[PDB]
């Protein structure tokens, strides 16, 4: 369902189309609370978008390219550029509304 990704293959996996990618860490409690509506938001979504997964303590690099300062944090990627961003916790509803508006 959801791709991991790293800081040694980004670049590779965020290129072309839409992708919703999701920063989040271990010890991130918010983050816990979301990763099921993004398993299945990612079912509502094969074929249209990928949904990516980078823990920013295993990637430093790509968190701090993005200015990633507070998690979870999710950016949608249109052709390798960032063009949304969202913050804390969201309903399936609203990702889906974030990802109709880049599609």
């Amino acid at each position: 369902a959801i791709v991991k990704v790293t800081d040694a293959d980004f670049d590779s996996k965020v290129e072309s189309g839409v992708q919703l990618v999701d920063f989040w860490a271990t010890w991130c409690g918010t983050c816990k609370m979301i990763a099921p509506v993004l398993e299945e938001l990612a079912a509502d979504y094969e074929g249209k978008a990928d949904i990516l997964k980078l823990d920013v303590d295993e990637n430093p690099s790509t968190a701090a390219k993005y200015e990633v300062m507070s998690i979870p944090t999710l950016i949608v990627f249109k052709d390798g550029q960032p063009v949304d961003k969202v913050v804390g916790f969201q309903p399936k509803e609203n990702l889906a509304e974030v990802l109709d508006k880049h599609l």
